[PDB]
């Protein structure tokens, strides 16, 4: 198999760098958050969503620095295409998560609604077809990339509605602050996974797989630790606002 | 792109005879149950989770038919392993959704349980897992697969009660026989799943492209069109019971 579009060229040396030094720190952040967030269920009220997206992003960290480029993470394919198979398995492994999260922002809901469901199925819909057109190579990729628009549409519609509702549920004060400040990392990072995707390799050739991996490490950071810290922040202040008011 | 394990060999000319005829089959079911549910919607009442999986089920089918091996739907990998991309992508789209019927039997409850977003987040997990097996080509693909049998074991366990729980809420009589068969195809055409990836190409090489094709077709056709076809029947009943003594 020599298929002369594997070998390439990753970077330039300095994304290579750069893609080094924001994996140490994403994993740093998250094995940070790991302890945080095993203190916070020894002691306090946690969250199985955080935690499990942490643990997720720790081991797609791990296996980002160790072994992103070699066949489990990187599949190379026959048209020369070598797609970040390890991205878009993080992606339906934390996403869904996410938005699970999403739903019952305050960790008091035990039930879920059908616009849930419906979030989640198109999450994992828009993930599919943004897998299949990284894998698509053409106008096929092209037909696949505006599938995940049209379903990424519809779960930022679905999203922005649990948005209002949990910023309206939530108690007047840091709660709907938090709220919001969620909500704007939640849609500039999940924004700019699309944005990515454009400028990526498995779009438009301008990012590099470096610098692809860059960015991606980038709001990798934003929308699963940070979201995921600002999410627990949130579930304490409910739970302090039950203990004190409720 | 050389890469001589691509090549190879599909099937025996038979397989292939036998996974088009069931293809072709698939499609007529697929395309007739699209139209009942159609009607049923129009006149009955009809859930969106029968008609997703249905319409999936047939775009699947017509791929599969027409450009099975061919980039998109057949990963061919520098690893010389043709990954069947479509099958593990519809499985995305299909069975979350399966399971987002598996819980809400009778199609009243409008809420969700946590233990229906275990399920979907396990479910999601396998199928990761088994995709990533399908490419892993090594002792990474079988710590991938007994990964994939992890989140599945927890799949399983929370299906069972799931349809525990269903079997018990359901009205006695011809509804929890309904029930009884849901579970019984269920559980076979899922556990069938892992004996698939294990037989085909995906595991050890004894199925080929075009048994494991034929085995897929076959227990695709059970878990989605004939198990979603019996959820109908289980929501009419269930509807006629509520008309009549609800
Ligand atoms: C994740 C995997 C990525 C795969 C990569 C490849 C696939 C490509 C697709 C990925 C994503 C593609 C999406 C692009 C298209 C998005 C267009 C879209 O649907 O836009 C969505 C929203 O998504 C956005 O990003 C626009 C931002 C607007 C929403 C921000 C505020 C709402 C929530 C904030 C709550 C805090 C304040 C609440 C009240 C404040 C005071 C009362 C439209 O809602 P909506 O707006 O109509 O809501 C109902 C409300 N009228
Ligand atoms: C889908 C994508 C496939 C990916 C391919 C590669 C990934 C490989 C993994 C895929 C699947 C891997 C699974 C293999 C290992 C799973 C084994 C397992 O976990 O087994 C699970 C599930 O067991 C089964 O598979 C069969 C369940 C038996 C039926 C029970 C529910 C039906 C109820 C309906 C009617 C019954 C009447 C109810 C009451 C009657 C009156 C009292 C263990 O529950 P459980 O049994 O303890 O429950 C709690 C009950 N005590």
């Amino acid at each position: 198999c020599y298929c002369a579009g594997w070998i390439e060229s990753r970077g330039t040396n300095g994304a290579q760098t750069a893609s080094n030094v924001l994996q140490w720190l994403a994993a740093g952040f998250s094995i940070l958050l790991l302890m945080f967030y095993a203190y916070q269920t020894w002691k306090s009220t946690c969250g199985w969503e955080e935690i499990y997206v942490c643990a997720i992003e720790m081991v797609k960290v791990i296996l980002e620095f160790f072994f992103e480029f070699k066949n489990p993470s990187m599949l190379y394919l026959a048209t020369g295409h070598r797609v970040q198979w390890l991205r878009y398995a993080e992606w339906l492994l934390t996403c869904p998560v996410i938005l699970i999260h999403l739903s019952n922002l305050t960790g008091l809901s035990n039930d879920y609604s059908r616009r849930t469901m419906g979030l989640l199925v198109s999450d994992i819909g828009t993930i599919v077809w943004g897998a299949t057109s990284a894998m698509a190579t053409g106008y096929v990729k092209v037909i696949f990339f505006c599938l995940g628009l049209c379903y990424g549409a519809n779960t930022f519609f679905h999203a922005a509605k649990a948005y209002i509702e949990g910023y309206h549920t939530v108690p007047k004060g840091r709660c709907r602050q938090v709220v919001t400040g969620m909500a704007w990392l939640f849609f500039v990072s999940w924004g700019m996974f699309p944005i990515l995707f454009i400028l990526g390799p498995e779009g438009f050739g301008v990012l590099s797989v470096y610098g692809s991996t860059v960015g991606h490490t980038i709001i990798d950071l934003m929308s699963k630790n940070c979201w995921g810290l600002l999410g627990h922040y949130l579930r304490v202040l409910i739970h302090e606002h039950i203990l004190i008011h409720g």
